[PDB]
């Protein structure tokens, strides 16, 4: 599938992603440097932060208890649609997923 990423400035990048890649993995492996991801996809930092598009949130499995507490330690304050991009797993149904990246991760 394919994920759309949007920078603070509003510009877009379409990145390939296989089924099963996290959104972070997909980002890092196709040139999206802004996603710092200190812990390397290991669900223990708040630095792979993203905002899921208002319309795509519903299609994702819910945030768990761990991701939820991680999210209130973000560098840019959490929004309703905030997610940890290493905790988003890509599936056919997310082909087209839109993610916007915060002003900062650290
Ligand atoms: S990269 Fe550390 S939680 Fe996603």
């Amino acid at each position: 599938p394919s994920i759309t990423f949007i920078h603070p400035d509003g510009r877009s990048e379409i990145v390939d992603a296989a089924i099963g890649d996290s959104a972070m993995f997909a980002a890092l492996n196709h040139g999206i440097d802004s996603i710092v991801a200190e812990c390397g996809g290991n669900a223990v930092c708040a630095t792979c932060h993203v905002y899921v598009d208002d319309l795509w949130l519903a299609k994702l499995p819910p945030v768990d208890a761990n991701e939820d507490d991680l999210l209130d330690g973000t560098a840019s304050d959490r929004l309703p649609n905030s997610r940890l991009s290493c905790q988003i797993k890509i599936a056919p149904e997310l082909d087209g997923l839109v993610l916007r990246i915060p002003e900062r991760q650290t």
